């Protein structure tokens, strides 16, 4: 009487298979899900159940498309389709095994990584550590990531959000690149202090040198340049405390309080990247729409699905989102080179020196931010999200690139110190190698 529907399969863009099923028998004739590379991608695409229907992961919340219906004898089985993802395998591959041995090299609790395509916003790669096996009984893992931190699990971004404060002056004419300004130590501010990461006297920081060395004051009085409410409106536009759409189950929206709703210090700590919290892909994503010449195009990972008969159907492109002008975010970009320039002198050299690659306008941001003492309410003084986000490159972008590191005891290649920049280094550098991409003046960050 019953005519069964035949599982559809998850490809990647290049039809590479993720999950496919093929007959088995056994209650006598048994489908069985192939998972051909093991863990790869497990954290989207998810896991089986014993009735063949999606257990987590894309695998459930799509099921009904995979699935299909079962005909009868007469109403015609439905045959499940095919869902295409934006991802990359090779490049998942790759950045899946550099996650993991950052952790390992690290000491960090959890690594999480995520590459957009630069003008898309679609999703080439998206990787934690620790990731199951869904080829193996799910009850074996406990010990394994089952989930999908970089969409679930949001964090303080610290320094890595001053793109905002940045993109915010320059937008609004504010200030420029070049502007010498006079940063001291410390500051009050909103019935608060406070310090930059290292104790100086006034400095000749010019606007690129704050955000290449990361100055908390630098950025708070350029930020007060800004104003609460024109600061709060380009945190909406960067997309920030909204769900992206991107087409994954048990995505967070992240927290940015509402302006009608800050305390007396709200504004010292919003431009810094504390009191708020994001997901890597949102964090990821803001830093697409100034690669994409400040137009925010929301992720997406789901790229097109194709019907039994072998149709396909793209899915919809979402709308753009203008966050501020193209000469805005070129000049952005321009300015984030400070952060991975070096300079044995000292004086000019950024936070995020080991994140350059030689032979190319490498742009991007370095973060350290606290996090909250689960047992006081306040912050830890010795435990930090570490992230970094960049685009590759910034006179030609094409991938942009987000990590953060739950609190590592050391660099992501292994060396002291808390910086995810090696991690960067090592992925861009990659990604314009293999696609052979071929190879001006030192900016200034500090005047006399
Ligand atoms: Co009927
Ligand atoms: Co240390
Ligand atoms: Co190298």
């Amino acid at each position: 009487d019953v005519q069964p529907a035949a599982r559809g399969s998850i490809v990647d863009r290049n039809n590479d298979r993720l999950a496919f099923t093929i007959e088995a028998r056994a209650a006598e004739r048994q489908d069985l899900r192939q998972y051909p590379g093991g863990s790869l991608a497990a954290n989207v695409v998810g896991g089986i159940d014993w009735d063949g229907h999606g257990l987590l992961g894309l695998e459930d919340s799509l099921d009904a498309v995979l699935a299909g219906t079962d005909g009868s004898v007469r109403h015609k089985a439905v045959h499940g389709s095919t869902v295409v993802l934006t991802l990359d395998n090779d490049i998942q591959f790759y950045v899946q095994q550099q996650v993991q041995q950052a952790k390992n090299l690290s000491g960090a609790h959890n690594v999480s990584a995520v590459v957009l395509d630069a003008k898309t916003g679609e999703v080439l790669a998206m990787a934690n550590d620790n990731t199951f096996d869904p080829s193996q009984d799910i009850g074996r893992q406990g010990d394994k990531q089952l989930g999908n931190p970089a969409v679930s699990s949001p964090f303080e971004p610290g320094s890595v959000n001053k793109i905002v404060a940045a993109s915010a002056v320059i937008e609004h004419g504010l200030s420029s690149p070049d502007e010498v300004l006079q940063v001291p130590g410390s500051i009050q501010m909103g019935g608060v202090t406070v310090h930059d990461a290292w104790e100086h006297g006034v400095m000749p920081y010019t606007t690129t040198g704050v955000f290449g060395k990361s100055s908390n004051v630098g950025t708070l009085m350029l930020s007060q340049r800004v104003g609460p409410e024109r600061y709060y409106d380009m945190l909406r536009k960067f997309g920030l405390g909204q769900r992206t759409g991107v087409g994954l189950p048990g995505e967070s929206a992240g927290l940015v309080p509402p302006i009608d709703q800050w305390s007396g210090s709200t504004f010292a700590n919003l431009p810094i990247g504390q009191g708020l919290s994001m997901t890597l892909l949102q964090m990821t994503g803001m830093y697409q729409a100034i690669a994409n010449d400040g137009v925010r195009v929301p992720p997406r990972i789901i790229k097109a699905t194709v019907a039994p008969d072998g149709s396909r159907t793209e899915e919809p492109r979402p709308d753009d989102i203008r966050v501020v002008s193209a000469q805005t975010a070129q000049t952005v970009r321009q300015m984030l080179r400070a952060v991975v320039q070096r300079d044995p002198m000292g004086y000019q050299q950024g936070t995020g020196p080991t994140a350059g690659v030689p032979g190319y306008q490498m742009a991007g941001k370095t973060g350290t931010a606290q996090q909250i003492n689960p047992g006081c309410g306040c912050y830890f003084d010795d435990v930090y999200w570490i992230t970094f986000a960049g685009i590759a490159t910034a006179d030609n972008p094409r991938y942009v690139i987000g990590i953060m590191l739950d609190n590592p005891a050391r660099n992501s290649d292994g060396a002291p110190g808390h910086s995810a920049a090696p991690l960067f280094h090592n992925i861009a550098g990659w990604l314009m190698q293999r696609e052979n991409v071929p190879l001006g003046p030192p900016l200034v960050l500090q005047a006399t």
